[PDB]
């Protein structure tokens, strides 16, 4: 079996294997990567997501978030509070605020004490979620808004077609924005391009284990489990790699610099938090044997998690015992 301890596994393709994209993710699993829950993949040096950065501060962020805690330092639950829209210019002087500022550190390991100590007692402003894309059309390898659909992947799998689209998401971030633990939508992949900016700091549980961090949040959220049997859904709940390591959860942890990609596997619950102003780009993929995880992902059915249009198709054709309940949460 490759990767058998499922440690973070980290790619450097040359520009002729970057060409094929389904081709060296089915070579990175090969190798074992997607044991770990997350891979990093540094693109070749001639590659390029655009020209420059230069022309994006009139980008709108129309709903930034701050973000609230509540807990303790190590085991705490976030809310977003809706703030008035502003432009990325905007938003990059604020991040830049003797209020909202990276503080000076010694090294990443530093920071990352700073936010495990520090993070509850201040609220930072995420721009997440934004629909778009940062790459140029040109971009012919690895450009985000140009990847193979969901949805065409479950009709060339199982035959069938589905309504949906699926299209790629802009994350403007400073100092402490915070990524609650969670996997993907219907356990999907996903992938991450820092564009500019700050580096993220990402933490990972192994599919093979995740069952062992979802037992873990029960004892830790014990209003919130009792809410709802899948309440990671709802991305609000943080747990500190110190109280991961006290609970004896398996678990491993990286940090993502402005030109690297992330990508996350199927079932990989992951969590993080950015290091000051940066802007990324995600969107959620399948591959075939993402199948399968579909077909047995969680739902949360309360009426937290509320998603997109396009996640009731997966629903509905994976999951009908389901489709039922949680449309009933859904509407
Ligand atoms: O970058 C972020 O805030 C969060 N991103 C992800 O969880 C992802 O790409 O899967
Ligand atoms: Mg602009
Ligand atoms: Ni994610
Ligand atoms: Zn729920």
């Amino acid at each position: 079996a490759q990767n058998p301890n499922c440690n973070i596994m980290i790619f450097h393709p040359t520009k002729e294997e970057f060409n094929d994209f389904d081709k060296y993710i089915a070579y990175m699993e090969s190798q074992g990567a997607h044991r770990a829950g997350l891979a990093k993949i540094i693109p070749p040096k001639e590659w390029k997501a655009r020209e420059t950065y230069d022309n994006i501060s009139e980008i709108l962020i129309a709903t930034p978030l701050q973000q609230v805690a509540s807990g303790r330092a190590g085991v705490f639950t976030q809310y977003h509070k809706k703030k008035k829209a502003m432009t990325v210019g905007e938003y990059r002087h604020l991040a830049n605020s003797k209020k909202y500022q990276t503080p000076p550190h010694q090294n990443f390991e530093d920071l990352e004490r700073k936010y495990w100590k520090n993070r509850i007692y201040n609220s930072p402003i995420y721009g997440a979620d934004i629909s778009g894309s940062l790459f140029d059309e040109n971009t012919k390898q690895w450009n985000l808004g140009h990847l193979g659909t969901i949805q065409d992947l479950l009709e060339k799998e199982c035959g069938v077609v589905i309504e949906g689209v699926n299209t790629p998401y802009l994350y403007f971030g400073m100092w402490k924005t915070t990524f609650a633990w969670h996997t993907e939508d219907m356990d999907l992949y996903s992938i991450n391009y820092l564009h500019l900016g700050e580096p993220k700091t990402w933490y990972v549980v192994p599919p093979e284990h995740g069952q062992r961090l979802e037992r873990l949040a029960r004892e830790l959220f014990p209003g919130s489990s009792r809410g709802c049997g899948a309440f990671l859904r709802h991305k609000v709940a943080l747990i500190s790699p110190t109280v991961l390591k006290e609970n004896g959860i398996p678990f491993n942890r990286i940090t993502q610099e402005a030109g690297e990609f992330m990508v996350t596997f199927p079932y990989g619950y992951h969590a993080g938090f950015n290091h000051g102003f940066n802007c990324a780009e995600a969107i959620n993929f399948a591959t075939p044997r993402w199948i399968d995880y579909g077909k047995m992902a969680s739902q949360c059915s309360c009426g937290e998690a509320r998603v997109t249009f396009s996640m009731d198709a997966f629903v509905r054709i994976l999951q009908p015992e389901r489709y039922d309940l949680w449309k009933r949460g859904q509407d």
